[PDB]
């Protein structure tokens, strides 16, 4: 099972999240990003279990990411299932901030305000490498 | 002396052109991008000097990437300098297409229209290891 599941807001954070798994695969960390380990049947039973079964959550914050979070309280957006599975097994949650605007808690679902109490790492475009040795510091 | 110049527009290209970086660094290839090789002195100068060193010349178009090339008739854009540079020395121009709208020829200065002439290739999110493959290809 992989260590490590990438939640990402595709329209925003596709390139990053591309990133991250190449970098975490050379590290030696098994990673899940759906685009390569999400396969066949109903993919929201395969998406819970996959945020399940890995130790740490890794969740990239595009510009926007939780836009479409707000507001969501039926819990119907992706990420916003992701981070409640995530913080209600108690994972490692990991913060990736790309130009991400941090929101007030009063604008998210109750069930996601708590993503707001983990830290989290800045990426750096200018000194990458360092970035990647931060979040690698950062998994277990 | 690096054999791929990887030009990019950096508000909106950053994370691709970083990606190709690891990608094409992983396979082999010597790489030129700014924020890895850029070093000391007048940057003008070495801008110019690296993209006519790399035989490859990887061009990230990403959404509205030829934006500040429109009307640059002085020529004081820096992707409009760097592919002005490739074409004067008939680079192996490859155009890295994601999300990009192919502009018509006339609104970009004339002495880059001709980037238009060169085959690309499409950035599949999808298919990553297909698309660095069919790059790779591409490469000399
Ligand atoms: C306030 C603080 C500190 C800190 C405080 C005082 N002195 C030293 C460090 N460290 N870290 C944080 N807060 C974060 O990192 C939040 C990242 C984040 C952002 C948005 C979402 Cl939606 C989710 C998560
Ligand atoms: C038209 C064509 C064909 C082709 C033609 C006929 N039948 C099969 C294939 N193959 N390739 C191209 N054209 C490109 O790929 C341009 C990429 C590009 C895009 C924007 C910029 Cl600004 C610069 C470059």
């Amino acid at each position: 099972t992989p260590d490590v599941f990438i939640s990402y807001r595709r329209n925003s954070g596709s390139q990053l999240a591309s990133l991250l798994k190449v970098h975490l695969q050379l590290h030696g960390f098994s990673v899940f990003i759906d685009v390569e380990k999400l396969e066949a049947g109903k993919f929201e039973d395969k998406l819970i279990q996959s945020v399940m079964g890995a130790r740490n959550f890794v969740l990239v914050l595009s510009p926007g990411a939780l836009d479409k979070c707000m507001q969501d309280h039926d819990c119907k957006d992706w990420v916003h299932k992701e981070i409640v599975t995530a913080l209600s097994c108690g994972k490692n949650i990991v913060p990736i901030i790309d130009g991400f605007e941090w929101p007030e808690p009063q604008v998210l679902p109750e069930d996601m305000q708590a993503v707001l109490t983990f830290n989290g790492i800045k990426w750096s475009h200018e000194y990458q490498e360092a970035t990647i040795e931060k979040i690698i510091r950062f998994l277990q």
